[PDB]
């Protein structure tokens, strides 16, 4: 059998330091790591382990690949995050009994797992410091043909609702804090629960509807462009033939490679940028999937 898991690098500005953590049971030095709860997505899960074993809060980043190990079961599957700490503390736990901060060349050097020393170096081989982008196709919404009116207003269904509720907890992970949609009500109403958990309004985006890029993909472009320029980590939800457009041209032109692809209703795509610049293109299937 095979173990869904989800860990991190933890790291904070000291300057950056890494986490590390010593579990007694096996006397070992690793990374943060846990298997996913009943109905949690890996990033959901990533953030849950980083509070349970450290006792920090964070905010996850660039997703830095995938770790399998052996275990009596079978395999154990980890994906891993880069997580900035945005507060709390270490206190001994039953997991752990100790934490130390550590540069990434000495953390290096503490850790006990060779593919625990593969996430930290491909965590330090690009920018860590980073804002996201976060493109979400909206929830499940039925069929255009069987629905009457303008296609428009045509709501997500009930699975999709359901979606647009799961997707809280995940963009949460990635520090989400403004909030826009294409021009579509199935667009919006997959962020409205994001919106009331935030207090924040979604603004509304003619230029990102199918219709819109079908006929002028280049004001498209530069709308993201100048949404990803503003303060903060927003959410843009549109639809299915805007997004493999916008990210396969911005991942062409950052020569971004994206580890896993899809295009799935309820589906996100984080983007990372450093200084402008875009470092990680990372699809999360939607959050009742894989
Ligand atoms: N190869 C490898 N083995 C690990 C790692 N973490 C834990 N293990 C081993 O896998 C087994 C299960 O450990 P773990 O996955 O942490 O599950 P838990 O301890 O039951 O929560 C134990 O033998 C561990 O020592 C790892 O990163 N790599
Ligand atoms: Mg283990």
């Amino acid at each position: 059998h095979t173990v869904r898991a989800a860990g991190a690098v933890l790291w904070r500005d000291a300057t950056v330091e890494v986490a590390v953590i010593h579990r007694p049971r096996y006397d070992d030095w690793s990374l943060p790591k846990g298997k996913l709860d009943q109905g949690e997505t890996e990033p959901v899960a990533a953030a849950r382990e980083i509070h349970e074993e450290t006792g920090h809060t964070a905010v996850l980043g660039r997703r830095l690949g995938r770790v399998t190990y052996p275990i009596p079961q079978g395999t154990k599957r980890v994906w891993y995050w880069a997580a900035k700490s945005t507060g709390g503390d270490f206190s001994p736990n039953d997991e752990v009994d100790k934490l130390v901060w550590l540069p990434v060349d000495a953390a290096m050097d503490q850790l006990q797992y060779p593919d625990d020393r593969k996430v930290l170096r491909r965590f330090v081989k690009r920018p860590v410091d980073t804002k996201t982008v976060l493109v979400v196709r909206h929830g499940t919404a039925g069929r255009r043909s069987r629905y009457k009116g303008d296609d428009r207003k045509r709501p997500l269904d009930k699975r999709g609702r359901a979606q647009a509720e799961a997707l809280v907890a995940q963009l949460m992970a990635f520090g989400a804090t403004t909030l826009y949609a294409a021009d579509r009500v199935r667009c919006h109403q997959t962020i409205e629960p994001l919106a009331q958990e935030l207090d924040q309004l979604i603004h509304n985006e003619p230029l990102l509807t199918e219709e819109a890029y079908a006929a002028d993909h280049k004001a498209a472009r530069k709308r993201l462009l100048e949404i990803a320029g503003r303060p903060g980590n927003p959410v843009i939800c549109t639809q299915g033939k805007v997004i493999p457009g916008l990210i396969e041209w911005w991942c062409e032109r950052a020569k971004v490679r994206p580890e896993t692809t899809g295009n799935r209703k309820g589906s996100t795509w984080v983007l990372s940028l450093s200084d402008g610049e875009l470092v990680g293109a990372d699809y999360l299937s939607p959050p009742d999937e894989k």
